């Protein structure tokens, strides 16, 4: 599966929301 840091798009995900890579 696509992880959180591959796009923006995804940081905006209330569960990747909370990853200090898109922090």
């Amino acid at each position: 599966a696509p992880q959180c840091c591959r796009s923006a798009k995804y940081c905006q995900v209330p569960s990747c929301k909370r990853n200090p890579c898109c922090n």
